[PDB]
């Protein structure tokens, strides 16, 4: 909370031009709709009291159809000023906000990043608070002068025309207004509990798409349909009463409307014989205090947005003031001529200043000889970035002498002293640009000679000219998502471009494969030329290259030697077990690099209107009722503009006895047709959600259960994954709910109305009935753009500006990375670069949109002003009389309006969705695997278990290049074991998934007990087969139901006896709840270990003859693992097993050992067997490595 009249702090010269012009323009057309009705009292007041001068009534009435036009085209100029003058000027101040929001965020130092304000906001306050203060000088404020000026001109148009027949009109829209407020608010309740019980039953899918692997392979398939069946029976009983509160909310509304003016038109009849007023000054003042009263209604929307602007643009003013400390520009700095790489720290002692005690660097010493390839290889954890980030200064030391040729840091300017100086880090970054802008960010003034040759070197200007563009490729969101190692030799060629004199590296290719990181090195000798280096390595190869190497130990260094002293001291020193974390990183990198990998016209709405309101036909009974109380609302919205019509031609009539009669119909009957409004109003919007809501659970119940008929292999295909599912599911199971409910009630009792307004036209005079007909198109389409405003035009800027907002993203989270460089200017002027496209967009959106409202403006005052002309010329040429003519008139106004406001009740249609696409494209694609097909062979009784492959051949569509196997045979004996080892990582689970029928082989025959997989019912076939997955993960469910879902039915002693056998029981007896406990991902987070234990129990209880079991080791105990076999050795009891592991121990009594190797077994026997017959192989190493 600044203040107010502070948040134009950065306006000027011409936005003081375009607030005077967005504040008068927006002040005319506040005061019309008051001042329209004086022109329109004095009008019928003129023609209806001069029936028997007629020369009177022409100069009469066309004067006054010359102020309509007047009032028509002053709403030119006065609201394509207002709607094109503020959308203008909340262009140049919050444009020139974002400015400076970037030139004091990049231009700050990295502890600010850390004692002050995370980069999780700052990256985040750019985008949600640059926009609700932009809706605060822009739209908020143009719709509240608009409003005043309307409340305002609401009681000098009112409190002098009649003085009596204010004051009572001012003592009813209180009772409006309290209505309206109670029809806001009970809404809002049902809004936020209805939707939060829609994100309880929408992770139910997720708890199933990320779980599809495990969902398949047991029968369960339909039970966890069953759970989202029930987890939305829940979400109509906050469904049903959201109808019959919103039917009643209107209700309230449409029973003192009408019991509000059987007061204020009997009153007004009170007046008129009594010789007080007339009968359009009663009319008027009856209207011009029930507009400005509830003008003042929406003056508090655009104060509430007064409130969110203040507090959230203090957010925006700590970042832009805010002075630093550090000199950067240290123009009281020195200067050297000629560097040579001396680079000395002494007694230096440094750790964070977020947690002031720590002992990070403690008497830290290095000495860099000049031109050298010095290597600091220490104990992990031990820093070992941050000594990086010393002599780049990021930071200050807290105490010692960062020599740089015999001087300090402290000295030169940071500004000069950094382009000395190369780096990369272990993750490069790269901007939202084309390639030779993110090559030009080291050094600006380089050429295009200069550029090409140096990639060269860095070997990039290759697959350069592969790409299509050139240099100018979008490296982004586009640029056809270059390689991790094609990101690297950019990052690579940026440094060479600079040409530094020190350089700094730390981790080149700790992410890299084998292929690039050769690519990589072949760079780095060339740049490793006459260079001062310094290296922290990831392999040997570096190593065996390094000059001298300094060893770390605890903050402080140890062993300072070169690559063969450290060598000869053999296990003595701390280099043996360097070479203990050395190798750590290098298999589990590219095994779990591969495990980024492996885890990776109106023909058109024809039936879609059809089809999908066919399975909407068990209810009829619901919505044969609900068009019936769509047209009684459809009539009593036209039969009250009949009302009033009548009632003002009885007003001029000299006989005051046929005057308190026929008022006092027209007062008992709004009354007696009040009663029949409310009763028959909660069946109009009640019965169209009971037809709502069942269609829609009818059709997420649909979905979900055709999804999971889809192979395995469509479910990894490139949009299937997890969280674009469940938007499948949200947008288009509401945006169907909308499509066939709403427009039948809305095409209907916009139709009820035209039978009985124009009823009324066409019998009292049917001339004036078709020229009203012919503008009553402009008409309800000018009160659309009347409806339209107030919520503002030109609305959600986010797609405007989700371009732009990109690179201020990436640049604040690479905030040292981009200061490494003294790229500080180039990001201020490619950040403006990325809105001059978007700012004249919102211009020409200005003056478009501005003048679309202004002509739909005129051409209802005009069309007011051509109807009641053709009223005083039937008068004059005695076609007809003034009781007939405004007794037809302002029956086709009034009930004009009480069209349009039918089509914003009930929005979203008008191609709102056509999700309608994306529906029946996910019902009706078809399978090839049919996964429960009829007429097929069934499975016989508990079999032996005989698991075999003949000639089997594999591809994933995914990656159909690679052939993983290559005429591969494979034999389980009679229920034994066929415990399968290979190299190269868990992806030799690749066998399983060949059982499991989750994919098809190539070639070859997957028979059981001689017969083939295509020969059973799938299901059925997938029932004697227990798997257990690799790395478990659960349902947010009980322990108790985890154990249960592993089969179809369940009693309690066989899950009591199973778990104890799987020798869990133990801590589960210890557990706070124990088989109750509740346990997934909302609740306690179990050990890996113990998930582990609860997958083997629920493997355990299929009682499954065939069994495929995965990786059971990295259950990180030696006790339990020898214990848990123990009870495996009774897991197989006339039982066929594959034992898929790692240690040797397991498969140390296995019966058939058999290796994976280019699609073809290796070796073939046992331990006693393969070390006998074939002692030279594979087999025999390996347990030298165990
Ligand atoms: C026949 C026309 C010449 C007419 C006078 C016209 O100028 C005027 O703009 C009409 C369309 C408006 C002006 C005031 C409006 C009313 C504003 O005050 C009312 O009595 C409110 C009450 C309530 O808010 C209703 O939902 C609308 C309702 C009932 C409006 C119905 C239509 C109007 C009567
Ligand atoms: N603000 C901070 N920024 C970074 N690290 C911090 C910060 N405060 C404390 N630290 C500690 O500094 C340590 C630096 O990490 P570590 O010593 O493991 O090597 P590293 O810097 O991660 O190496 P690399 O970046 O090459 O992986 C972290 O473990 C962290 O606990
Ligand atoms: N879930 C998956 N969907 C599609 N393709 C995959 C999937 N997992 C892995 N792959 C592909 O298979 C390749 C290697 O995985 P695979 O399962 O073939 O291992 P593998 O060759 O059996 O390993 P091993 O050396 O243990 O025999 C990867 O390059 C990857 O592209």
């Amino acid at each position: 909370g600044v203040a107010f009249k502070e948040l134009f702090r950065f306006a000027d010269g011409l936005d003081y031009v375009l607030m005077g012009i967005g504040s008068v323009g927006a002040f005319v057309h506040g005061c019309s709709l008051p001042l329209f009705l004086r022109f329109f009292a004095d009008l019928v007041n003129s023609f209806g009291s001069n029936s028997n001068n007629v020369e009177k009534m022409m100069e009469e009435v066309l004067k006054y159809a010359l102020y309509f036009l007047v009032v028509g085209a002053a709403i030119w100029a006065s609201s394509w000023a207002e709607i094109s003058c503020w959308m203008w000027s909340g262009e140049r101040q919050t444009t020139k906000m974002r400015i400076k929001y970037l030139e004091a965020a990049l231009n700050q130092d990295i502890q600010f990043f850390d004692t002050e304000v995370r980069t999780s906001d700052v990256v985040f306050a750019i985008n949600t608070d640059a926009v609700m203060v932009q809706d605060a000088i822009s739209e908020k404020l143009g719709n509240f002068i608009h409003y005043m000026a309307t409340f305002v001109s609401g009681f000098i148009v009112g409190f002098t025309a009649v003085w009596q027949l204010a004051l009572v009109t001012l003592a009813v829209v209180p009772l409006i207004a309290v209505i309206g407020g109670i029809h806001t608010t009970t809404l809002s309740k049902l809004s936020n509990k209805s939707q939060e019980s829609l994100s309880q039953a929408g992770n139910i899918v997720e708890q199933t798409v990320v779980q599809i692997r495990v969902v398949m392979a047991f029968v369960g398939e339909s039970r966890a349909s069953q759970a989202y069946s029930s987890a939305l029976k829940i979400a109509q009983k906050l469904g049903y009463k959201t109808g019959l509160a919103k039917g009643m909310g209107l209700g309230a509304t449409y029973f003192v409307v009408f019991c509000c003016y059987a007061l204020l038109l009997w009153y007004g009849g009170y007046l008129v014989r009594h010789h007080l007023t007339n009968g359009g000054l009663a009319i008027a003042t009856m209207f011009a205090v029930m507009i400005g009263g509830l003008a003042l209604g929406q003056s508090a929307p655009s104060m509430a947005a007064f409130a969110k602007a203040k507090v959230a643009a203090a957010k925006i003013f700590r970042i832009i003031d805010h002075k630093p400390t550090i000199e950067r520009n240290s123009e009281s700095g020195v200067e050297l001529d000629s560097v040579t790489g001396l680079v000395e720290l002494k007694n230096v002692d440094f750790s964070y200043p977020s947690r002031p005690d720590v002992k990070i660097l403690n008497n830290f010493c290095l000495s860099v000889p000049a031109g050298k390839t010095i290597a600091l290889v220490g104990s992990s954890g031990s820093g070992k970035s941050t000594v990086v980030s010393l002599i780049e200064r990021f930071y200050d030391p807290n105490s010692g002498q960062v020599l740089l040729d015999g001087q300090d840091l402290k000295t030169l300017k940071l500004r000069w002293l950094r382009q000395q100086i190369g780096l990369v880090s272990q993750e490069p970054a790269l901007f939202a640009t084309s390639i030779k802008e993110n090559i030009l960010l080291g050094r600006p003034d380089a050429d295009q000679v200069e550029i090409e040759e140096a990639a060269r070197v860095a070997n990039a200007h290759s697959f350069i000219i592969k790409l299509p563009d050139g240099f100018d490729t979008q490296v982004g969101e586009r640029g056809l998502q270059l390689s991790g190692g094609q990101k690297q030799r950019i990052a690579i060629a940026r440094a060479m471009l600079k040409n530094p004199a020190i350089l700094l590296l730390d981790q080149a290719t700790s992410a890299l494969d084998s292929e690039s990181e050769k690519l990589v090195q072949e760079a780095l000798d060339r740049f490793m030329i006459g260079r001062t280096t310094l290296i922290i390595a990831h392999r040997l190869s570096t190593i065996r290259k390094a000059d001298l190497v300094a060893v770390l130990q605890q903050g402080s260094v140890s062993e300072i030697g070169t690559h063969d002293e450290l060598f000869s001291k053999g296990e003595n020193g701390v280099y043996a077990k360097l070479i203990k974390m050395q190798e750590a990183a290098h298999e589990t990198a590219m095994s779990n690099a591969r495990k980024s990998s492996a885890r990776p016209a109106f023909k058109d709405q024809a039936n879609s209107f059809w089809r999908l309101a066919k399975m909407n036909s068990p209810e009829w009974k619901y919505a044969l009722l609900g068009s019936v109380g769509s047209v009684i609302c459809g009539s009593l919205s036209a039969f009250f503009a009949y009302v009033l019509s009548a009632v003002l031609s009885v007003y001029y009539n000299p006989d005051h006895e046929y005057m308190i009669k026929q008022i006092d119909k027209y007062c008992y009957l709004l009354i007696g047709l009040s009663s029949a409004a409310l009763v028959f109003n909660t069946l109009q919007h009640s019965f169209w959600d009971i037809v709502g809501e069942n269609l829609t659970k009818r059709v997420r119940e649909k979905m979900l259960s055709a999804v999971l008929k889809n192979e395995m292999a469509w479910f990894d295909q490139e949009e299937n994954e997890s969280a674009r599912i469940a938007a499948r599911l949200a947008l288009d199971a509401n945006n169907v709910r909308s499509a066939i409910g709403d427009r039948i009630s809305v095409i209907v009792q916009n139709t009820a109305l035209m039978l009985v307004a124009c009823t009324a036209g066409f019998v009292l005079q049917w001339r004036l009935a078709l020229v009203l007909v012919a503008v009553f198109p402009v008409v309800v389409a000018a009160t659309v753009l009347q409806k339209m405003f107030m919520t503002g035009f030109s609305g959600d800027l986010e797609a405007a500006h989700a371009k732009g907002t990109q690179l201020a993203g990436e640049a604040i989270a690479n905030v040292r990375t981009v200061a490494a460089f003294n790229s500080e200017a180039k990001i201020v002027r490619l950040y403006t670069a990325n809105l001059e496209p978007p700012l004249k967009r919102c211009f020409w959106k200005g003056q478009i949109a501005g003048s679309g409202y202004g002509v739909a403006q005129f051409c209802l005052y005009a069309s007011y002003a051509l109807g009641l002309w053709y009223a005083s010329w039937l008068v004059k040429h005695g076609i007809s009389d003034f009781s007939k003519t405004i007794r037809v008139f302002m029956v086709l106004m009034v009930s004009a309006n009480g069209a349009a406001e039918t089509l914003t009740l009930a929005p979203d249609f008008i191609k709102g969705g056509q999700a309608m696409r994306s529906v029946f494209e996910l019902l009706d694609r078809k399978t090839e695997i049919e996964p429960d097909d009829p007429d097929t062979t069934p499975v016989p009784d508990r079999l032996r278990g005989e698991v075999e492959l003949k000639h089997i051949d594999f591809s994933y569509p995914s990656r159909p290049d690679i052939q993983i196997f290559r005429d591969l045979s494979l034999r389980a004996r009679a229920g034994k074991t066929l415990a399968l080892v290979g190299p190269s990582g868990c992806g030799k689970s690749s066998v399983i998934s060949l059982i499991q029928r989750f994919y098809e082989p190539s070639s070859g025959r997957v028979m059981i007990d001689g017969k083939d997989i295509r020969k059973y019912n799938l299901k059925a076939i997938r029932k004697h087969i227990a798997i257990v997955p690799q790395e478990p993960c659960l349902f947010g469910t009980t322990i108790y139901e985890n154990i249960a879902y592993g089969h179809e039915c369940a009693t309690e002693a066989e899950i009591i006896q199973a778990a104890t056998l799987a020798s869990a029981h133990k801590f589960i007896s210890a557990l706070p709840e124990g088989y109750k406990t509740y346990v997934g991902e909302r609740g306690v987070q179990l050990s890996g270990g113990q998930k582990q234990r609860i997958a083997i129990a629920r493997a355990l209880v299929r009682k499954a003859e065939i069994m495929l079991l995965d990786q059971a080791t990295s259950a990180l105990d030696a006790e339990s693992e020898r214990s848990v076999q123990e009870a495996l050795d009774q897991a197989c009891s006339g039982r066929t097993s594959i034992v898929v592991a790692h240690r040797l121990s397991t498969i140390r009594n296995a019966h058939v050992i058999a290796v994976i190797d280019d699609g073809k077994v290796a070796e073939q026997g046992s331990h006693s067997h393969l070390l006998k017959n074939h002692p030279d192989g594979i087999y025999a190493r390996m347990i030298q490595l165990q």
